Order: structure tokens, then sequence, then C-alpha cells
């Protein structure tokens, strides 16, 4: 297995997947690494298995249909995975913890949102439909773009939103369009 965490790319106390070469810090994996199991398969492997069990799951879907899906175990896992893919980008650090807003000429958002909050909400089974998770994720980037206005720092929200959206389309097999 790899000698660095798949998510944060650092060494440390690592847990190795038994079905692929990836390794993870306990709380870098989502869900947190469940240490009782042996064999243990990571989320990448679990997602691949869902895919292989139901090959037609990879045919194109409409975003509107995907968002209305109830958060049954398969969809819960897909949202956990999509969240993990965002954390895998180093620029997620800007969006991970609770923000605060005090900049001349701007007012903070009415509903602040951050990745660790989404992570807790998933862990606590607070989303009933994929829509709730996707709305909170999109809110993170929208809040950022609105607050930073014309500061070049606004670009960080565009960049991380693009990671989110590319991964959403992949994981939920959104129908390709131009
Ligand atoms: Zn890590
Ligand atoms: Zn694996």
């Amino acid at each position: 297995n790899s000698n660095i965490c798949e998510v944060c790319n650092k060494w440390g106390r690592l847990f190795c997947c038994d079905t692929c070469p990836r390794s993870f810090h306990e709380h870098c994996h989502i869900p947190s690494v469940e240490a009782n199991k042996n064999p243990w398969s990571c989320i990448f492997c679990r997602i691949k298995t869902i895919q292989e069990r139901c090959p037609e799951s990879q045919s194109g879907h409409q975003e509107s249909e995907v968002l209305m899906r109830q958060m049954l175990p398969e969809e819960q896992l897909k949202c956990e995975f999509l969240l993990l893919k965002v954390y895998c980008d180093s620029k997620s650090c800007f969006f991970a913890s609770e923000p605060y807003y005090n900049r001349e000429g701007s007012q903070g958002p009415q509903k602040p949102m951050w990745l660790n909050k989404v992570k807790t909400s998933l862990n606590e089974q607070m989303y009933t439909r994929v829509e709730g998770f996707v709305q909170d994720m999109r809110l993170i980037f929208h809040n950022h773009k609105e607050f930073y206005r014309e500061d070049k720092f606004t670009r960080l929200g565009i960049q991380v939103q693009d990671i989110f959206e590319k991964n959403f389309r992949n994981i939920f097999a959104i129908q390709e369009t131009s």
C-alpha cells in the first residue's frame, strides 16, 4: 500500500485498504476508518463495488432526478465520497473550518457553510435527499464568491467548486452535455 494518506498526502498513523493500494488517516477517510473490520475496504473500493453490482448505474442521469433521491445507504455513500473528493484537493483547506466575515465593503452571508459542517451533517444523517447535501456544498462556494467580490481570492471558490462539480457529475453519472 501507499505510504501517504490518499486525502492529505501526509504520512502518519495510516490504515491500509485491503482491496487497493490506498492508505488513510483515520479521520481523513469518510466515514472515519471503522477499525474493527478485517478485511477493510476503503470508500473508493466500496463505490467501485456499487458500480460493478449495477452496471447500468453508469448510464446518464438528469441532475434533477439525482437531487430528488432519498439518502438511502448507496446515496449516503456517494455523498460521503463526493465530500472526500473535495477534501482531497489542497485548496479545500480554505473551506473546511468555520469562516468569519469582516472585510471593508462586504457583509457576511446570511447562512454560513463549511466542509466540516457538511461532514458532521452527513455523519448525523441530517440530509434526507441528495438535494440537501448538494445545496449545502454549493452554498459554500456561492457564499465565498459573493463575499470576496472582485478580490482575486474569489478564484479559490471557482476552483474548488469546479472540483466538486466534476466529481458530482462523475459519481452520480450525470448525462454528458456540451
Ligand atoms: Zn490524511
Ligand atoms: Zn480501497
